[PDB]
């Protein structure tokens, strides 16, 4: 697979986010799209970074052949921008299989809690009752 250098104009944009509880290890991954599409999935035995990759996997599963994904996860961004062929993580390998499936993917990064509206909406959905 290959990543777009710039946004696909007109393609549904998924804002993704995760939240995990350290003590309990319970979490939520989800997304919110510019088209009013939303998804929250509860999670068990997980970490912050696993919920962030899980949010991305969901975005890819539910999207369309061209897609824009906007994450606040430096960790997942590195994984995906490094374009591995295979990883030890089953989750990463599934993400990679999705990315080979797409015609165009554009992934961008934005900082957490800085007012970027789609990011902020999904943060409140995933972090409800968790943080
Ligand atoms: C501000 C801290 C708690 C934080 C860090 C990293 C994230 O990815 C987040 O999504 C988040 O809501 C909060
Ligand atoms: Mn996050
Ligand atoms: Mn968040």
């Amino acid at each position: 697979y290959q990543l777009e250098k710039e946004p696909i104009v007109g393609a549904e944009t998924f804002y993704v986010d995760g939240a995990a509880n350290r003590e309990t290890k319970l979490g939520k991954a989800g997304y919110v799209t510019n088209k009013g599409r939303q998804k929250v999935v509860p999670l068990t035995n997980t970490t912050n970074q696993k919920t962030e990759l899980q949010a991305i996997y969901l975005a890819l599963q539910d999207s369309g052949l061209e897609v824009n994904i906007v994450t606040d996860s430096q960790y997942a961004l590195g994984i995906i921008q490094a374009q591995p062929d295979k990883s030890e993580s089953e989750l990463v390998n599934q993400i990679i299989e999705q990315l080979i499936k797409k015609e165009k993917v554009y992934l961008a990064w934005v900082p957490a809690h800085k007012g970027i509206g789609g990011n902020e909406q999904v943060d409140k959905l995933v972090s409800a009752g968790i943080r």
